[PDB]
């Protein structure tokens, strides 16, 4: 409850500067690298073998198992900086703008810009631009540095915006039977972009393109992390007034998605995390 | 000390019995699937990137990564029945056997048997036959059956033997630079089998055949937790002859080979599992 997340709109340049030099040393000291292959692993842990649910995605884990990515990875920051904490990437406030391309986000202060059209989307930006930030691939071997090109298919041109976003907080539900990307009436699914999709959280990986535009390879990108706090804090804004709506399901949902089942790969439940409070922190304008 | 881990030859026929059930009941609870995809998660942590060294194997880190996964299964096993500990296939004496193919591990009642040729070998005796126990690809998928196939290639037609048991154990160097599969002088490269290889661990993958001769896919037989806690036995006999070496790298390996950096997929360092006899297990060789 003490850590605050900032808006990245809010933070200053020192802030910028002093987030962007935590990561690149993460990345430095080989940390960074767990995060990226932790969330590849948790994409081939299937609930149960021959569903189209994970760990970490395409089901009721999917909020619980990011926060505890997330906490994670702000305990790894802090252990650098103690001063550093995860901020978040606002961008139901970036889909307004009229090139969100321009959004101060995408500085060469702090994430870098789009990709290069000439350079195929190679970014060469920013402190993640090729040549200062290695990549991986899916098999978890070095890759070309980082991409992006933004709103470039015709399924999400744009982000999503605020009122993707308050159609989502009005679901009463935490999640639905089948526990899946066709649950209905779910918070969960709303929220992970799988009505009317790509959506809020889909949506966005598909607009950033790159590597955030497939999966398992998305960590890849710093803004990974500034989405999924975007993301969390969402979520819990909707555990303010949906506060206690808790989480579903409780029990007899496929193992690895009910309220104490360990999410692969780890032993923390979606229990351990409901309250992001007990985690040890806020977000600003909470 | 309390948790004695025995000889797959020395358990009563009940201690087989309750080991069989009590991995039924993990791989039901879908706890079994979170040790196959730890294994072949750690696979994909190369140390660095673009090494061949990963968290799991090829590196020092290999025989801690080992010993805490049997340590999380064998805790699991215990929320269950706490009167299973983990036994170990003691290869090297079945390598004694005229046939080694008839080591009592194989029976109906524990293990089961070879695959069935009919079959292209997927096992069709025991508690993990096919239509009993389901099987996982590399990828997370339904893969359709456990598959064996005892000493079918050229380069492992044989389980490695008592002498190359007790040859690792002279060297007294835990590890050497450059920490990989070319490691000289090195018990972790020689155990793990890659000097003239496939020798000692290597070879028991190789010469199982099926998920085992696939390190992404071993552990969807569960022989592999018997394999792995008779690799960590005899790293603990080496531990207890050469009391004064400790593990190495101490520093300077890459991250995830030094014995305070953390063990990918987990947490856990080197250090936390360098004394077996502190993780609450001892084997019983030890006690005899």
């Amino acid at each position: 409850k003490y850590r605050v997340r900032k808006n990245v709109l809010h933070l200053t340049d020192t802030e910028k500067r002093d987030f962007v030099r935590t990561v690149l040393i993460l990345k430095e000291k080989g940390i960074y690298d767990r995060y990226i292959a932790w969330h590849g692993a948790a994409g081939k842990f299937h609930t149960p073998p021959g569903s189209d649910r994970n760990a970490a995605h395409m089901s009721s884990a999917f909020l619980p198992w990011h926060r505890e990515y997330l906490l994670r990875f702000e305990r790894d920051l802090q252990s650098i900086n103690p001063e550093v904490t995860l901020p978040y990437w606002e961008w139901e406030t970036d889909a307004q703008m009229q090139d969100p391309s321009q959004s101060q986000i995408w500085s060469a202060d702090f994430m870098g810009g789009n990709g290069n059209p000439i350079k195929d989307f190679i970014v060469d930006t920013g402190p993640f631009a090729a040549g200062r930030w290695t990549t991986i691939d899916e098999q978890g071997n070095p890759s070309g540095g980082l991409k992006r090109n933004f709103g470039a298919t015709k399924e999400a041109p744009t982000l999503p915006t605020r009122d993707d976003v308050l159609n989502a907080l009005k679901i009463t539900q935490y999640d639905t039977p089948p526990w899946d990307m066709t649950s209905q009436n779910s918070f969960r699914n709303q929220l992970e972009g799988f009505i009317n999709g790509p959506q809020l959280h889909n949506r966005v990986h598909r607009w950033v393109g790159g590597q955030m535009g497939v999966v398992p390879t998305a960590p890849n990108d710093p803004v990974f992390f500034l989405h999924h706090a975007n993301v969390d804090r969402i979520w819990a804004v909707w555990q303010i007034i949906h506060r206690n709506q808790n989480y579903q399901p409780m029990k007899n949902g496929p193992f690895g998605q009910n309220f104490r089942d360990p999410m692969y790969p780890w032993n923390t439940t979606p229990e351990d995390v409901m309250n992001h409070r007990k985690l040890g922190y806020v977000y600003d304008i909470e």
